[PDB]
């Protein structure tokens, strides 16, 4: 009822052998959003077109690790275990309160609104777009103490062409009240249960082998190959003569092998140093995403990242590239920077073991056929697609990056799993909906058939529990000496970092992966 | 109680083999009407003079088939089904709240009144005047996310005469307070419902043969008939001579056949282009009723519209006639309109395969007897009943047409298809009664015997669901070639039409009927 | 529910054989703190120098004598026990009332707000930092009828060196909303209970026996031992010999004994008298702490207070010193004061009976070695740690002192006897946090990733009930002359002390201990 609260709070996490249960409880505030209309959205930009709806709902975000992870709680995880994959969850909304805003002469005045209802509905068969998985704001606040605002959910549609935002016969429009939605006064509370679908484990390790290297350093292969055609170290020099040698120790490069490095598309470097890159706008026909690779869908350019997992440069190289994430360090507040330093620089380096490097290339190969007269070109491979015999490691999860993403609903596929990182879901966790009933206003005493347009302004609040049961596996490795583990390493500082600050604002300051521990090919 | 929801929001459809189950919820806000009084009404106006009725009382309207069906689902079907017919019906009424409205200096300000109640009955008995029957107003938006304000109840007496709204001993008064009712505070709802009689399915389908060509085009008739009475081919001319002929192929026109076009009257064609017309005036001694076919009722006037169903003008064609339904198309919020373009025309041109065209005639007859003298006048015959051997089809149901109809009680009618469309029901779904129970104000305190006029102004909020049983009957034709489909095919549309544009408004672009199958006779 | 009280009031005691059942009610009045937030503290002060945070959270403390017995019932306990420990626990809060506050133009107004919470949780597992037994305000107030305000939970975290506030990887930060914790709307209530650990009885007796005098005074030694080495009674004067005597009677100084005082550290001793003391400033090089006792940890001076159990002077004496506890008295109002009458001094005196004096030395010993021609220095003992053979007393409780202490968690302690005085708890009585959950104010209608810093002023209220059960052993004494006990002997009073005053202020007039029984050896 009223006077009776419809549920407690939790904020632990449980661990136990080969799992472990995070629980995280936080205060939502849910406005009216569109002004309980249905907007219809879109905008003729080039490559930036797109058409859609905004809706009157919100949505609640799960999708992001430290949702449900305390900094120490990542730390346990990613320096005792190899693997890791999400089980079950399970969320609840509850203490639900409704506010009626008055104004006045004055200041406005908030008042309890105790028969005013929200609706809330989970698409549990996947009717709708899904948004929740692409890398977007409105998850849950790290921080426990955090209130946050439910973002609103909106859509794109299906875009033709790469100049106008119009819609075809094909665009569809999605109505939510269309679906079944349970209504909530204060008293009532509203919960829903879910499992994942048996996904990989995430590797929470780098290699500790190269995939180049994976002989006996002391054996020769019994296997012969060509290692010059002339005598001496001139070419176009010498006598001519196919020198065929055995394969042994000190020419890996030479020897056979079983496997090849992953798929890779080459990106472009720049540096962080400023008067080190090339001047190019941000707008315009030489605009960055000109020069930056992309993919075109429809005549529409769109930046080829994160990207297929490769090998990148070291978190703190004077070089990036579109493959790496780039996070909003600690003291960043604005959506622009010049400084790098305010930005918190992801990599992928560990990648190097098995994956190509991101912005040099897969290789070479012959630009034709060589002869006592030719001697080809050496082109550059700076694209290949998957070859028989090729294995690479996909890109590592982050303390603060998305945890899973839905496999697009199509014929094929290559590897589902998500560029951004994550678990690739056929069916992910369901998109949950709120909203705030309308209440109509005073209406007039005369019947009038025109929609009422009319209504009391109302927010509501509440809190929201999220419970993931997580499968871990532990390391059970051999190694004899000391392995890498994430460690609090920050010296003196005048407020503890993972902290409030005097001001009491919470922070992260770092991106944490999940690749400390190491595993041999 | 206070804080827990009376009731949930459930908008789906779910279709079945031979039956679909529409589901609709919308929200609702009923003010006070008429100061909750009575008042009587009357006017006299010629042959528009009325007397009734207008009650406290509001009452809900469910009669239109874009209440419970989404424009996709109206597709699904039309485009497969041969027949509909409604089967049952229940109806809820919950998560009441009455709002106390009070004025101040400044703005007024709302208040929940939790011991407020609403009144509410269903008539079921079918005691009061029926009006959820007559085309008009007050049904539940067609948009789910649509508020809407529930109408006033009011009722036409007996009219005697044609000048005067004078009542007489007959005119009945029908005081609702004097119905037992349920009375609910915001923490009660309200639940009916309701089967349908046996009524015959709706044709939802074009006829793919004319009444007048159902024989083998191969074959002659073993019937002969008269061909002519004179050589040649001049009228008044030739050698008299009674040629008789066997009726044979390509003389389909003469064939002995056994059944007649459905019976019809003549009415009126206009024309979209204004210039086209006459210049008839809409008010004095020759307004337009007087031009167009009418009906006369103790001596008023009421122009034959729809009318008996016949075959129309197409709904593109440049005339049309008050054979046809005309709905306001999206960009018409006025009550009037001097451009055709901005009103939807339905059309039933798809009986032109047996029902006679409404601007024509059923045909011709002999004003007299023929001789070698007598030459009779060729009579028109623009009215004609019921004939044995007449056979005719209904006028279509559209999307945001009615669906039933009272059929009237009394002793005789004939074919009781109601003539504005869908099914003639001798017990419809009952109506609904709504009202705020009056809260007196501040009383004298010396006692008085004087009825109380001062009330507290309020009004009430609240969801109503309706759920319909359809039972439908898939078209099961052997036709080899592809059937007309009803199809989206809009087009290029800068905003998608069957959906809210930019400023969030839903407008309803086309009527869509249910006739694109086809059957053969 | 709302109009349902959640728990009645209850303050009696219940004396039985053994055992004595305090109970107490009081009103609680719970403010927001720090606005929502948490904030980190520090600030660089030499031996003052600290770092922790300042939590939103408030919390219960009960760890007070006077917060569970009356003066007559605490009278009624040391005029006829020999010891006392608590046994067990029981905590109720119930009738919760959280208020809104909003401000106008002229004075703020308050009103229930029926729909909020306030969260509360016992660290029944020791997991955050103890700070209820730190001798700081915030328990229960003494009186029934005065109404508490919950004090802030704030903690403090590892300080390195004695300069710097600045933290080290090796600081924790605790986030209470990190723990699960019960949520409650007005009609619920929330309860807990606790065993306490079997700890020693406390000794409410001073001893009637000196620890040098536990022999037979009209009996000889056996024992034999040197009574001088020359005639006469001059210093190095007389004739060498070795004078032995067989220990007895009325030289009871040089019996020899099994047992010695327990160990000690110098105090500094200073007069109430002003000009009787050495002018020493509170701040600079020579600020007090520097010529008091006081231990060095990590290079911070800790003044040695109130220190190891040991004899100090009188309560009324013209002197003190840092191992007397001293209370604000009756009319002490401020936090400062230059006249020690306004304080109360209370006294270890009953301690002289088997512990050293706080002001004197344990002892003396040989400065070197003595020979025909060498005379040592009589050297002082100062201060001497536990030595076989040594036995001692703890402190005294007092009426308006603590309870219970948390022993620290190390290897090694040695006594675990809370030096401020009371029982020495491994797992104490667990702290309680309650929190008003924080309400969102109006929120912006479009949606921002920053977190809510927007909310409704409010506060809570309600009871807390407490309920100890104690232990108790009657004195059983063979005493055959009067025992002095503790009697209410102010003679005539204007205003009756231990009572409300004409104003209607409670003040406690003199401190209480527990010492009036007495015991032998
Ligand atoms: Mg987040
Ligand atoms: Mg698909
Ligand atoms: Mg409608
Ligand atoms: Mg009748
Ligand atoms: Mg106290
Ligand atoms: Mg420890």
């Amino acid at each position: 009822g009223v006077g009776n609260a419809s549920g407690d709070w939790h904020c632990d996490s449980t661990w136990s052998e080969g799992h472990v249960t995070t629980t995280s409880t936080r205060t939502w505030v849910l406005p009216t959003y569109n002004n309980h209309l249905y907007k219809r959205l879109g905008e003729s930009l080039q490559s930036n077109t797109y058409n859609g709806f905004s809706t009157p709902w919100g949505y609640f975000d799960f999708n992001r690790f430290h949702c449900h992870f305390s900094p120490r709680d990542w730390q346990r995880l990613i320096n005792n275990n190899w693997g890791m994959r999400p089980k079950a969850m399970r969320v609840k909304i509850f203490n639900i309160q409704v506010k009626e805003v008055t104004t006045s002469n004055g200041e406005t005045t908030v008042a309890n609104n105790l028969t005013s209802t929200v609706q809330i509905f989970a698409d549990s068969s996947y009717e709708l777009p899904y948004v929740m998985d692409a890398g977007q704001e409105g998850s849950l606040p790290p921080f426990p103490n955090d209130v946050f605002m439910v973002p609103q959910y909106g859509y794109c549609g299906l875009v033709t062409g790469n100049t106008s935002q119009q819609q075809t016969d094909r665009n569809a429009f999605y109505c939510l009240e269309y679906f079944p939605s349970q209504m909530l006064r204060t008293g009532n509370n509203f919960e829903i249960t879910y499992s994942f679908e048996k996904v990989p484990f995430h590797s929470m390790y780098a290699h500790s082998q190269s995939l180049d290297r994976l002989m006996n350093p002391l054996i020769d292969q019994y296997l012969w190959g060509l290692q010059s055609t002339t005598t001496g170290t001139t070419l176009n020099a010498g006598t001519a003569t196919t020198n065929f040698t055995k394969l042994r120790p000190t020419n890996f490069s030479n020897f056979k092998k079983n496997w090849l490095p992953g798929p890779s598309i080459k990106q472009q470097g720049f540096s962080k140093t400023a008067n080190q890159n090339y001047k190019i706008p941000a707008t315009g026909s030489d605009s960055l995403i000109k020069y930056e690779t992309h993919s075109t869908l429809d005549g529409r350019w769109s930046a080829l990242t994160p990207g297929p997992p490769m090998a990148t440069a070291g978190p703190a190289d004077s070089k990036f590239s579109n493959s790496q994430l780039i996070f909003a360090g600690p003291k960043q507040n604005g959506n622009t920077a010049t400084v790098p330093g305010t930005l918190i620089f992801t990599s992928e380096e560990e990648l190097a073991a098995t994956n190509a490097t991101d912005t040099d290339m897969w290789g070479n190969l012959p630009g034709g056929d060589q002869s006592n007269s030719n001697l080809p070109t050496v082109d550059r491979l700076t694209a290949l697609g998957a070859v028989p015999g090729m294995v690479w490691q996909n890109r590592d999860i982050y303390y603060q990056g998305p945890i899973w993403a839905k496999i697009p609903h199509t014929d094929g596929h290559f590897h589902p799993s998500p560029l951004i990182g994550g678990f690739g879901l056929k069916h992910p966790p369901p998109q949950i909906f709120i909203k705030n009933t309308p209440v109509p206003a005073n209406p007039a005493t005369t019947f009038s058939s025109t929609p009422v347009n009319s209504f009391i302004t109302q927010y509501s609040t509440g809190q929201v529990s999220v419970q993931i049961d997580w499968e871990i596996q532990k390391e059970r490795s051999k190694r004899w000496n000391p392995e890498v583990q994430f460690t609090s390493n920050y010296g003196q500082q005048n407020s503890l970092l993972w902290a409030p600050d005097a001001a009491g604002k919470y922070t992260e300051p770092r991106a944490i992966g999940t690749r400390y521990l190491t595993h041999h090919l």
